[PDB]
């Protein structure tokens, strides 16, 4: 998992994911993922083209402006760069459905102006020097995954922006086994650094659902959330060490002690700064050796409510598996829709993924059904609960699928404490609704919620909005707005501004009120001392 | 649990503790605490002055004003307006012009502070303390934050040249429960809050924080979340960092306080690490939300024995490998074992010696795991086993859970024993550190040889007592606690000579890959390795921070930078 550096020759331009993996429909007429990348790769869908029809009603460059003594200076470090459209173009953007647009049917405000690839620590702070000697902006980019606007170029930044891609620094360095560290280079994607890891006998563990292209460096900028950070926590969790490099100098501890107090954890400075600081270039991380076995489950409730109250009682009992989602009972359709009792029209279904020793893994098990089973949960099945999982890497995919047929979608999310959980879901999934009838949407969109992790106060709530936009005069608008006023709703509802997506320019106006006036201006503070110049000009956060 | 606004009533003005508890010779001449509060008051140790006796080298029974209130009358006006109680009185300033560091307490028992607070306050919830910090700022007033007064770290000394009026912002009154939350297992509460009437009260509902650290009579939440505290039972509970979910906080430039209780956000930097470990240097922690548990329904307590340290420290090592360490383990040096086994209460013959006396009973090899577990009866206990089988393997014999009892129940006392070894010429501290797995032996022994030398470099007579144990496990490391004391007897300046061994053990520290502080924190105590520690840039955004929030200096306890 090493991304080139023309990353146009093994990725999509203009979506998501890999080139050779895209949905179409097969020789049967139904729809099958395209390539062998994935364990759902080449496996005909029988059941899926009549979920969509049946939820969405269908039938299925500017220049680049460069001072010459800059270029001939960064000649002479040997660093490899380009001022080739397509390169500048690729590092524009994230992952939001707005930016997919101007990737697809149009063109971007701004875009970087040149695109460096820094092999190692000593290449970025000669970078970081050149811009601050010839007053340059640095947008730092690793997976480009943001779905946050992070990577959003601003439209009236003048200087040369240069794109700073990791890509390239991308080693582990070293594995400290006596220690269960290892220290790697911040440009390294989830998927090498745990191939890597394997051959050792060892693991991270951290599974972000965009793991074969975020980067470690990304992880710690954005607070990246993983699918089993029950067992091996979130990115604030694992990281032990960093080296940074700002215009101010080189931030790094002197030691590897797993917990001090030294006063303010500098560490927090950094993670979640989201590229407005300097550039993480090497951390290290914890490890542990690879689990030896691992087993899916799925739980049927008779509702929603019930669902939520037994994931609940097992945040309480503090025995949750690796893994464990409470879907609605739309995403369950969905995951029905997707193979090879009760009020049928509210069951909702959880998801349980298992992994250590095969012995304590079935005593787990045991543990979780029976008391799942005091709020009428039944077993489901494990292949169910696997073919949940291994849809994880390919939703992705759905949507250029989905924009084919004038369906636009995304998904949100938020925490919320354990006691609005319920209420929250519901609100926000009604709120969508109510804006887009009275927006002209024809059909009522598809809004659909799971709990996607659990905490001691609370979850995270991860929401899927989409719909068919026929015959509405501007999709787009009437999207971004819509999106807002969800947001608008998880916030009356006692729900987070972000879980884990971090903030970038997309929630950049409710921030103050988040984490209070006060708050905000310690944020400035660090930036304003640590990048006075704004050399880390993404204008993300602040 | 509440502590009392002239705390002298109470607790010692000149040492740790209750005034009610204090070791004395019994009618006997065996060492014996005063009073009822523990379970080992009044509970005679009769081979606890031996090993006094063979470890420092003394006979025992050979035993061993203020600068006026400044303050502008125009504040004090404001401030009768207001309610808040105060007081000018000379030994309500002089008790908070000091915590636990042996420095402090000699200046105590034998001298004078140089700078102590003017005046003490006591608001009663954070509105008060609003109204104190704008009348800091409307007269250019100093605050220095107290809560327990247990700082370890010069945290609350006042700086010499401090020319403004210090306030002592005593948190003391301000210890409710403001909230208990069932629903998502969190309690809201006042930041003046002790651990032991925080833990009694929360009990009487069905629940607990679990946070206890060995200061928890006194120590706040304030005081917890200032300093990064760290509890016993951490590995059940979380440190500080892992326990507060919100906090409100009262600094110069306006409060600080998130908008929701959501329990993990990705809103950028997380402003709770900006005030985790500010040690008073920003404002005022007024009220906070800490998880809470269910009460445990079992506790089991347990210990083993190695044949050395190195074995322990292995088995310790893999216990975090296996990620199934109990509420608490503790790992003691030998000399440590054979103090544990000097306070027992078998009365030996005064003609067998000691170390014939307990290898009867390698004994000067062995080291000894102390163990917790806490839960569900029936996981408490089969976690017990697991653990048990884990340490059969480094060569661990179980070795009683009365030791793990008697273990468990001096951690209460220890603090009363400084105030007895100061009667026989015995001065001493505890000190700690982090450090990664592969360097805890190393440290250990490089750092009390490192002590050894240089107590014999400055003159010391006898060889110092320099002991250690392992009180934390951690995936990437564990905590290390190190006692260091001595007989100062013919000793010319005998602080100096502490003062300065402490600094050069710390520097050991740090060259064999030991932290400035796990716990502790830096105060005023450990500024000049913090710019190293942190990087350069690291500590200029402390500063940044700090100048934003408070930018006169209100906060003025000079600690950390
Ligand atoms: C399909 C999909 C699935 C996803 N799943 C998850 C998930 O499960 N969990 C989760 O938390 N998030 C998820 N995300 C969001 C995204 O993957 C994360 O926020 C991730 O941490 C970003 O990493 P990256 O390397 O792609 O960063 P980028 O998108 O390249 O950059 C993100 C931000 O960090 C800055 N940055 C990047 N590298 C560095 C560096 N080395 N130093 C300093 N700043 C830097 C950038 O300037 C930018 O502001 C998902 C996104 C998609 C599109
Ligand atoms: C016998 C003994 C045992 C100990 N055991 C432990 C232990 O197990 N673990 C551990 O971590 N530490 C321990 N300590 C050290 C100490 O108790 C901790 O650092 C504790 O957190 C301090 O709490 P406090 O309420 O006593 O704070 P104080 O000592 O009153 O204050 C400490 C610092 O925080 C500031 N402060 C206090 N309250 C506030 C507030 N509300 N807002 C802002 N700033 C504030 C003060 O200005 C000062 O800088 C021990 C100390 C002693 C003497
Ligand atoms: C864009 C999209 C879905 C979509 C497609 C068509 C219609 C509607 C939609 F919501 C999608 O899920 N992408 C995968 C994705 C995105 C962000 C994630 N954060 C996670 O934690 N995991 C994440 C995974
Ligand atoms: C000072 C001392 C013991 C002592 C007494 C006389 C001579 C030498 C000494 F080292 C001692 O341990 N006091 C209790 C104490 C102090 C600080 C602690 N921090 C912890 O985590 N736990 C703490 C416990």
């Amino acid at each position: 998992g090493i991304i080139p550096k023309k990353r146009q020759e093994l990725m999509k331009w203009n979506g998501w994911g890999y080139n050779d993996s895209k949905f179409f429909l097969n020789k049967k007429g139904q729809l099958e993922l395209t390539g062998k990348r994935y364990p759902l790769s080449g496996v005909a869908l029988p059941t899926f083209k009549d979920w969509i029809q049946n939820t969405f009603g269908i039938n299925l460059t500017p220049p680049s402006i460069v001072n010459e003594d800059f270029l001939h200076e960064l000649k002479k470090t040997n660093i490899s760069y380009s001022q080739e459209a397509d390169d500048r173009v690729f590092r524009a953007h994230g992952h939001c459905l707005h930016e997919i647009f101007l990737l697809r049917e149009g063109m971007f405000e701004r875009i970087p102006d040149i695109v460096l690839w820094p092999t190692c620590h000593d290449d970025v702070v000669k970078i970081v020097n050149l811009a601050c000697k010839y007053n340059l902006c640095i947008i730092p980019i690793g997976g480009g995954t943001s779905v946050s606007y992070g990577l959003m170029c601003p439209a009236d930044e003048t200087r040369t922006i240069i794109s700073l891609d990791t890509s390239q620094m991308n080693r582990i360095l070293w594995v400290d086994e006596n220690n269960l560290t290892a220290h790697v280079e911040a440009g390294i994607t989830g998927q090498e650094l745990e191939r890597q890891l394997k051959e050792s006998g060892y693991c991270t563990g951290h599974e972000p659902d965009s793991l074969e292209f975020s980067t470690v460096g990304g992880w710690i900028s954005t607070r990246a959330s993983g699918m089993k950070k029950n067992i091996y926590g979130n990115i604030e969790d694992l990281v032990v060490h960093m080296k940074v490099v700002t215009p101010r100098g080189v931030i790094e501890k002197s030691c590897q002690g797993p917990r001090m107090s030294t006063g303010p954890d500098i560490h927090h400075f950094i993670m979640g700064s989201e590229g407005t600081l300097g550039v993480i270039t090497e951390a290290t991380i914890k490890i542990r050796p690879t689990p030896e076995y691992q087993k899916y489950g799925s739980v049927a409730f008779p509702n929603f409510e019930q669902g939520v109250a037994c994931l609940r009682e097992i945040a309480k009992q503090r025995c949750a598996p690796a893994s464990i989602r409470l879907m609605d009972n739309q995403q369950f359709q969905f995951g029905h829709a997707l193979k090879p009792g009760f009020d049928p029209n509210q069951l909702s279904v959880a998801t349980l993924l298992f992994e250590g020793d095969r012995e304590k893994v079935l005593q787990h098990e045991k543990q979780v059904y029976d008391i799942a089973a005091k709020f009428g949960g039944l077993a489901a099945g494990e292949d169910n609960g696997q073919r949940g999982y291994l849809l994880t890497y390919v939703i992705a995919y759905m949507r250029d699928l989905g924009l084919e047929y004038y369906i636009i979608g995304e998904s949100f999310e938020t925490s919320a404490p354990w006691d609005r959980v319920v209420d929250l879901c519901r609100n926000v999934k009604e709120r969508i609704r109510r804006e887009c009838k009275e927006k002209g949407v024809q059909f009522p969109p598809l809004s659909t919620c799971r709990v996607t992790q659990t905490y001691d106060a609370g979850a995270c709530i991860y929401f899927y909005f989409a719909f068919n936009y026929r015959g509405i005069s501007d999709p787009l608008a009437v999207f971004e707005q819509t999106e807002a006023a969800a947001r608008e709703e998880i916030l009356a509802n006692g729900g987070s501004l972000s879980h884990h997506h971090g903030v970038g320019k997309l929630r950049k106006q409710w921030l103050k009120e988040s984490i209070s006036d006060v708050g905000f201006g310690m944020l400035k503070s660090v930036k304003d001392y640590v990048d006075p110049t704004n050399i880390f000009g993404n204008r993300n956060l602040l």
